[PDB]
């Protein structure tokens, strides 16, 4: 009996925020399956005008390894209805001192009620990734606190048995069971690029960059559920910035570098590691790209993926990523989940961490925070120090951070909390 699991995400939420959501979302179809049911996954068109899909971005045959995946027009040209849609929503007197996992169905908060109307009885209408002819049998919103396996306990819920197709709206509300253990790692490594843009990324490499796999011992197994855990890439004789502006700079300024700031950390860097290219990965204008050039010392030199044929603007974006990943040496920016997905790259490829998890520094903070080392793993008083704090549940609007330990009850008392919770806000949507 097969099931579908279809999904969405907040309407500001960027692609790599969207990509995290993928793997809570492929966790607990992963749970769904090992408990004996049949769900499929089906990939929510890449949207915000255009409905594309995931084959453009990443390699379906192995994330199909993971769990059974299939594209968003394959599922129409089943013929099969979408039975339920369920929003997903916070509880309005939020949570408390302690981060309970639980639902429940409520009346709708806003902006749901918006989005979705009831037309005819069994006909409800949204914007269901743009397609116009695209209805849902039945509608409902649910207040949700908990993890991908909280949202495995709500779909088996007594009130869907009737329904095969499902769809989860607002599944940003949704947290990672076991953050940065295995099966979040399965989940992240199961996404790998496409091969067109993989090759696309790998001419650049050769061309620019002085690199490939076999100089830069960065050669992946085909099969990315034979991966093994190592330390010893090499990467391109290069150094990878991703230096994210544009609205970062209107809702972020105080812990991004300025122009001149980032000149410095690139030509100290440079010097320090014996490097005299430069990938960069931006989404600033020419323009202040031009201004960083001029400030940089005449031996060094700034290459970009610029040539980009008919690529769109996700393809280019994902070639920037791969190409910051296989450098020598990584630094990123603050709180962005572009730079958040390359460390978890480099992680895969295997290069050591002092490479990998490092952020560019504003002007006036020259020991600033780095980032957390969520490190890849591919196995499974008494208090072990607090872990570092998971990434934003969400890159807009409030979402949730924690921070989790562990105590052995049987040798010790274990009193007090083993988890923390706070609200984050990146940035506004
Ligand atoms: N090509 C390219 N696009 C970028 C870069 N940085 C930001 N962007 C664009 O801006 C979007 C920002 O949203 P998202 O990927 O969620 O990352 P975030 O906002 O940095 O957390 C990205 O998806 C890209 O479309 C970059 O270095 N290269
Ligand atoms: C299931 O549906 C009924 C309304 O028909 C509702 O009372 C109940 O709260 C729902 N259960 C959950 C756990 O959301």
């Amino acid at each position: 009996e097969k099931k579908f699991l279809l999904y969405d995400v907040n309407f500001g939420e960027g692609f790599n925020l969207r990509r995290d959501v993928y793997m809570r979302v492929a966790n607990t179809v992963r749970s769904l399956r090992d408990s004996g049911e049949n769900y499929i996954l089906v990939l929510p068109p890449w949207g915000r005008e255009v409905a594309l899909s995931w084959r453009l971005f990443f390699d379906l045959e192995s994330l199909n390894r993971f769990i059974p995946v299939i594209e968003f027009e394959d599922f129409l040209d089943e013929n099969r209805p979408i039975d339920q849609v369920i929003y997903l929503q916070h509880y309005a007197e939020g949570w408390g001192t302690e981060y309970v996992r639980k639902f429940e169905k409520r009346s709708c908060l806003p902006p749901a009620e918006s989005h979705y109307k009831q037309v005819e009885e069994f006909k409800w209408k949204g914007w269901f990734y743009s397609y116009e002819d695209v209805y849902s049998r039945n509608f409902q919103c649910v207040s949700i606190q908990g993890d991908s396996g909280t949202l495995k306990d709500l779909l088996k819920h007594s009130n869907f048995s009737e329904s095969t197709s499902i769809m989860v709206d607002r599944a940003e509300t949704i947290l990672h069971e076991h953050y940065g253990e295995v099966d979040y790692w399965k989940a992240r490594r199961s996404m790998r690029y496409s091969n067109d843009l993989v090759d696309v990324a790998d001419a650049f490499r050769k061309k620019y960059l002085d690199s490939d796999d076999k100089r830069d011992k960065t050669k992946l197994v085909d099969d990315w559920t034979k991966e093994k855990p190592r330390r010893t890439a090499i990467g391109g004789p290069y150094l990878g910035i991703h230096w994210r502006r544009r609205d970062f700079l209107y809702a972020k300024k105080a812990q991004l570098p300025t122009i001149p700031g980032t000149a410095k950390i690139l030509q100290d860097l440079c010097k320090k590691l014996d490097l005299q290219k430069i990938y960069l990965a931006t989404d600033a204008p020419d323009q202040e790209v031009d201004e960083l050039k001029a400030l940089l010392n005449g031996e060094l030199e700034v290459y970009r993926f610029t040539d980009t044929q008919k690529l769109n603007d996700g393809q280019i974006a994902i070639i920037d990523q791969y190409l910051c990943a296989h450098a020598a040496y990584f630094i990123g920016s603050y709180e962005s989940t572009f730079t958040f997905r390359i460390q978890e790259d480099r992680e895969i490829i295997g290069f050591p961490i002092s490479t990998t998890f490092n952020r560019l520094c504003p002007d006036t903070e020259p020991t600033c925070e780095q980032p957390a080392k969520w490190k890849i793993v591919y196995s499974s008083d008494g208090w072990s120090p607090w872990s570092e704090w998971t990434s934003c549940s969400t890159s807009c609007g409030n979402g949730i951070q924690q921070r989790g330990r562990s105590c052995d009850s049987l040798n010790n008392r274990c009193e007090g909390s083993s988890v923390q919770t706070r609200t984050c806000h990146i940035q506004e949507c």
